[PDB]
């Protein structure tokens, strides 16, 4: 329809925001990852991964819906990069396929697989857009979760650090940003805490499995396998490629309900549980001391040796950061175990005073609170020493079934933006080492559990067609970062 092309005054409103009102050098980018995007599940040599197994299950996915195709980024990446390119984008973080490279995890190498990314990335670096890889992004190849449980078992670590070393091996002369690991926290909780995730276990799952246990027996060995990998990058390639290794942890903001010592406390054992299960390890080499004190026996010891390994085992940390809640101390606690998400013992609320801590997106999930993004970064900031930090998501999304006329127009997602990077100049002018911005996601894509019903991009995807149609709200963008 005619009015997709109305010109939304919005776009121009870059709200104060410019490349000047950053540090020099800053990046700005956009997120995605394999199985959202790439399409060729299934072909191109490409092993099953345990997302593969968990979508043939009736209706896991509305609709039944699967990323067999998705927005097909596999043929379709020039145009995704030009798009990139266009908008004024910096870098690009995409996520390398486990099961593209190794089929069934380890062995033999598919080498349509490896061809595939070095097209990839010899395309960006043409255009000049920055790779940044992340290694894993919830697609276990099937045949480790088959032979050992996959995260649940030590033997995953060594398997990753292989399949790491590979790829630093083979895309390190060009790709000098890596992350091992996207949101090990929602591996670990909903792959084994509730199932909501692949491989979809919890206590009295049909694929069976154990809620006061397993979330934390995945995310021990998540742990050890991040380090184990970036000891691969330390030793062997590091000094020769000259890059970066991160991780990416996903931060939601905990806002004490109110002033009293018990929501105050809420809100910190809420941070523990959620962002210091991954950060105390690699900051301090120990688990946060609420999660020891409450998890005890249930939660897994590192060896002196293991400790050394994971503690510095990042040159940055990315912090991937949407929304925010209220915390409150629940009352007194129930003493028997029954789940991870129990462990936390808080309460959640989402308004105070009649008043909504914020407006939802289109996901259950996501409240649109953009002064939750100083406090988070602030946060990292003052505790765990000032480190090198990159936002490395951020956005929001629309229902899956609006047309592309009225798609296209995101006012809502132009505000999203101008606020949430706002909030975030103000803790990097405060002293926040942050390097860089990414916003997820470049292209409306299959968003797991709620498949096509939920629009995250910047540029909508016509899924009957696969034609692009950048929204307003990438018109925004370059803008602003022109
Ligand atoms: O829900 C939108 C996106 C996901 O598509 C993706 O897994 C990403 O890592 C992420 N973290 C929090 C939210 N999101």
């Amino acid at each position: 329809a005619p009015f997709t092309y109305w010109l939304n005054p919005e776009i121009y409103d870059a709200g104060g925001l410019s490349r000047r009102a950053f540090p020099e050098g800053f990046v700005f980018g956009t997120a995605a990852s394999a199985y959202q995007v790439e399409g060729m599940a299934k072909q191109g040599g490409r092993g099953p991964s345990i997302w593969d197994a968990f979508i043939e299950k009736p209706g896991t996915i509305p609709n039944n819906a699967t990323a067999d195709v998705t927005v097909d980024e596999y043929h379709r990446y020039k145009e995704d990069v030009n798009i990139m390119k266009n908008m004024g984008f910096d870098a690009y973080r995409f996520s390398i396929s486990w099961s593209r490279i190794f089929p069934n995890g380890t062995g033999m190498v598919n080498q349509e697989g490896v061809d595939y990314y070095n097209r990839l990335i010899d395309y960006m670096v043409k255009k000049g857009i920055k790779p940044y890889a992340n290694l894993y992004h919830y697609d276990l190849p099937l045949a480790l979760h088959e032979q050992y449980l996959g995260w649940l078992s030590p033997n995953i670590v060594e398997a990753f650090a292989d399949y790491a070393d590979f790829c630093f091996q083979t895309f390190g002369d060009r790709v000098k940003d890596w992350f091992t690991f996207n949101e090990p926290r929602c591996v670990a909780a909903l792959g084994y805490d509730n199932g909501f995730h692949a491989p979809g276990r919890c206590s009295g799952c049909d694929a069976g499995g154990n809620s006061t246990t397993e979330p934390y027996l995945a995310a021990h060995h998540l742990i050890l396998s991040h380090a184990a990998a970036v000891k691969r990058y330390r030793e062997k390639y590091q000094l020769y490629q000259k890059g970066r290794i991160g991780i990416l942890l996903d931060f939601v903001w905990y806002e004490p309900f109110s002033d009293s010592n018990a929501d105050r406390a809420a809100a910190q054992r809420a941070r523990d549980f959620h962002l210091g299960w991954f950060l105390d390890p690699i900051i301090h080499g120990r688990y946060p001391y609420s999660m020891l004190e409450i998890v005890k026996d249930r939660m897994p010891t590192f060896s002196d040796e293991e400790s050394r390994m994971v503690k510095d085992s990042i040159d940055y940390v990315g912090i991937n950061h949407y929304t925010s809640f209220y915390m409150k101390d629940p009352g007194p606690w129930n003493l028997t175990p029954t789940s991870y998400q129990d462990d936390w013992h808080v309460g959640f609320a989402y308004e105070r005073n009649g008043v909504p801590i914020g407006a939802q997106a289109n996901s259950y999930w996501l409240y649109i609170v953009p002064w939750g993004i100083n406090k988070a970064v602030t946060y990292v900031k003052e505790t765990y020493g000032n480190p090198t930090m990159i936002l490395s998501e951020n956005g929001m999304d629309q229902p899956g079934n609006v047309s592309i006329t009225q798609g296209v127009h995101d006012t809502v997602r132009i505000r999203y933006y101008r606020n949430y990077i706002t909030e975030l100049k103000k803790a990097i002018d405060d002293g926040a080492k942050v390097i860089g911005y990414f916003a997820w996601s470049l292209l409306d894509n299959f968003e797991w559990r709620l498949g096509y019903t939920s629009r995250f991009g910047i540029v909508y995807v016509d899924y009957k067609t696969l034609k692009r149609y950048p929204k307003d709200s990438a018109f925004w963008f370059k803008n602003m970062l022109s």
